């Protein structure tokens, strides 16, 4: 519900911290603030959230593009800090807000026990006094904070005298900075926010506050469920640990829940968009099947065997000459195109297929035709090679192949992923430091048409994405999760 939402003067921001990488977490938050903007033909702000001292904002930027997200303007919180001064030196003026000096945890357990504190009842000049050795940063300044002054002894504790402005001296312009609370509102009202977004984990109460005590214009908020995964290590700490340890070697890691690394895994925005419309830590796969649902009509599909385990078929009534026939890339959807296809009197099967066969049966190599087996060799107790006659022109046993053409087939390696952590929510003791696993492939020769993140699927074996491509031709392709 976007309340009073009128068509062409609705605005929306994203407003995240410039603190880090997206995750996907955020993607929810950036999704339906466009959402709303498109759904009423408006606008969406990007604020970097810059409010305390802590360069992301590339990083930002390149994920808002790729999740094809467009933005009328950037802000930085701090572009306001001034006129937060000034709105604050306004609040005490009003006798709405006073500099207070008691400590940390004595002010807790008093707004716990809903007693006003002693300087509550300061005067202007004396908030004013303090107010300016908080802004020169001396030591009476760093004693005292800015407290907001509306209702000790509400039931609600946001509504408790919140903290306003805070000295802080130590981190890297400015010697006094608002808080989060106070500076969001009126940011929000000052750069013409209609519907302000966020999750729902209350402060509505004291936004409302701070906007009507200083005569702003009014902004709305609406609330959405934070969208949160199983298995997902989102804290940056145990992050930055994964990556310092060398448990992944960067940040655009597959497993890690930044949005790099989920498009990198396989993901498609419209996946993540169409999952957060139809949807506590979340399963992931609900979100992959509709990915796979969104991929499967419109990506290629090509074959591989495994490059060690697969088995030499021979055709034993052809040739070795190498006839060439063209084929589709997709046998239900025509605009994807052809490929070419290579076929000898050699073949590769996998191991799998292959220990499935015996003498005078009839199976399918797909795309090619029909074959009768007619003998399995076996040396050492392993099968060694298959003999077969072509019936190229009634089978429940259809089969992917590879021509054996060594110096055309391209050599891939297959990275299946799990989970970096092994309990849903001393934690480095559930991490599993084993969860890139690699399977080296031959596929087809036509494979090399493929660009960095094509995505295709390997017939009888899955979905996948070229992430790289190696010197001396070598894919390195990430499985994609299918749901199943
Ligand atoms: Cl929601
Ligand atoms: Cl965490
Ligand atoms: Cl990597
Ligand atoms: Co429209
Ligand atoms: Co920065
Ligand atoms: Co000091
Ligand atoms: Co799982
Ligand atoms: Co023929
Ligand atoms: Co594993
Ligand atoms: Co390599
Ligand atoms: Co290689």
């Amino acid at each position: 519900a976007m309340a009073n939402a009128v068509i062409g003067n609705v605005v929306t921001r994203f407003p995240p911290e410039p603190s880090g990488y997206l995750h996907v977490g955020h993607a929810k938050a950036a999704f339906l603030n466009n959402y709303y903007a498109q759904m009423y033909e408006g606008k969406m702000l990007l604020r970097f959230d810059d409010t305390n001292p802590v360069k992301y904002e590339k990083s930002i930027i390149e994920d808002l593009e790729n999740l094809g997200l467009k933005y009328e303007k950037i802000s930085y919180s701090s572009d306001h800090f001034d006129l937060l001064e000034k709105y604050c030196i306004d609040m005490i003026k009003m006798n709405k807000a006073y500099a207070d000096d008691t400590g940390v945890e004595d002010m807790r357990n008093q707004r716990g026990e809903g007693i006003e504190s002693i300087n509550r009842n300061n005067s202007i000049e004396k908030n004013l006094e303090l107010f300016n050795e908080m802004r020169k940063g001396t030591e009476i300044g760093q004693k005292n904070c800015i407290r907001a002054k509306i209702n000790m002894q509400s039931k609600n504790k946001c509504m408790r005298d919140p903290v306003m402005y805070r000295c802080i001296v130590d981190v890297p312009k400015y010697k006094c900075y608002p808080t989060y609370d106070f500076a969001c509102p009126i940011i929000d009202s000052i750069e013409g926010v209609t519907h302000a977004l966020r999750t729902n984990e209350d402060r509505i109460e004291q936004y409302n506050w701070f906007i009507s005590t200083l005569n702003l214009r009014k902004v709305y908020i609406y609330e959405f469920s934070r969208l949160a995964f199983v298995k997902t290590v989102m804290s940056k700490r145990k992050l930055k640990w994964f990556v310092e340890n060398n448990v992944v070697d960067s940040w655009v890691d597959p497993r890690f829940p930044t949005i790099k690394g989920i498009l990198r895994r396989g993901l498609t925005k419209e996946a993540l968009f169409q999952f957060i419309l139809e949807q506590n830590l979340m399963q992931w796969d609900k979100l992959w099947s509709i990915n796979k649902q969104i991929i499967d009509p419109i990506i290629p599909r090509y074959a591989a065997v495994d490059k060690n385990s697969s088995i030499l078929l021979i055709l034993t009534d052809l040739t070795d000459q190498v006839i060439q026939k063209e084929r589709d890339l997709h046998m239900k959807n025509k605009s994807l195109g052809t490929c070419n296809m290579y076929y000898n009197n050699k073949y590769l099967i996998e191991l799998e297929d292959a220990q499935t066969l015996l003498e005078n049966e009839e199976i399918t190599l797909i795309k090619l035709g029909n074959i009768i087996i007619k003998n399995i060799e076996k040396e050492n107790g392993k099968i060694k090679q298959i003999n077969a006659l072509s019936n190229f022109h009634t089978t429940k046993k259809k089969i992917h192949w590879l021509p054996y053409l060594p110096q055309q087939l391209i050599t891939c390696t297959l990275y299946e992923y799990d989970h970096l952590i092994t309990v849903d929510k001393d934690w480095t003791n559930f991490i599993n430091f084993n969860s890139k696993h690699e399977t080296l492939v031959y596929a087809e020769p036509s494979i090399s048409s493929l660009k960095v993140s094509d995505k295709f699927q390997f017939e009888r074996r899955g979905y996948f994405i070229l992430d790289k491509i190696d010197p001396h031709h070598h894919l390195h392709l990430i499985k994609i999760p299918d749901g199943k």
